[PDB]
């Protein structure tokens, strides 16, 4: 099941960058195998620097479910969530995070060096409690290739 | 001026908690000396756990200026911004943050221990770039008093 939803997140990333909504990032929020929200980065479309894929999905899922906690839901992120997004995942009380590519894969094509200490377990003040799964196998390889694929698609533009 | 805009962020904190929009937290974004956004926590009003005062203010300022970066603006927060909000402040590229109450003041009234390493200078992977000012004196007194004053609210 993890492979299904992670690949849905990756496809959101491709769709969002293709239509110009934002960068190549996707996120899917799922409640007992039912998809609650399927989003990509909307920073450009919304003129909102907080509209990352994860934040957008959280906003949508909370509005759909009429509550500010998503404690029975899980989130699939095509890329490792940044500090803002990991903070939003913490605040939302999501029970599990599965992510596809390490942040280094995005930094490799020029994205900002902007990594969540609490995700990687390197903080003094901020600690995480939720279950975190870095994908492996086919899902991880597919997720990691998003960034070189996007850079190649826009190389001569 | 620093006192003026921090006091306005505290005023937003009180207004928001009084009308049930969210918790006792406010934020003000200014371009030199003009208010670009003045907001409070809207978590309850919007059913949105990301709608902290700072995030709400960033979104409104970016809409007002029609752009996703706020490198000419500064942000005043009634309370120390949390990891989410400090991340948002980084992404928006605000050039300066002034905040009134240390997170311990909110925690002492029963809010979650949820503190940004990058703001306190203890981040390993996340390093702040912007200038940060913790208020002192009367500004700190005003911002700390919010939590005692709104305890039963
Ligand atoms: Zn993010
Ligand atoms: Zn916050």
């Amino acid at each position: 099941s993890d492979h299904k939803f992670l690949t849905q997140a990756v496809e959101e990333a491709y769709k969002g960058v293709d239509c110009g909504d934002g960068g190549p990032f996707g996120a899917v929020i799922v409640h007992n195998n039912e998809v609650v929200a399927s989003c990509h980065n909307m920073v450009l479309k919304y003129t909102d620097p907080t509209a990352h894929a994860e934040v957008t999905a959280i906003r949508e899922a909370c509005k759909k479910l009429n509550k500010i906690e998503l404690s029975e839901c899980e989130i699939y992120a095509s890329c490792e969530p940044c500090p803002m997004c990991f903070g939003a995942i913490h605040l939302s009380r999501l029970k599990r995070l599965v992510y596809g590519a390490k942040a280094e894969a995005a930094i490799a094509i020029g994205f900002d060096d902007f990594i969540a200490d609490a995700l990687r377990g390197t903080g003094v003040y901020q600690k995480s409690s939720l279950e975190i799964k870095k994908a492996d196998g086919n899902g991880a390889a597919i997720a990691e290739q998003v960034f070189q694929n996007t850079k190649e698609k826009f190389r001569l533009y």
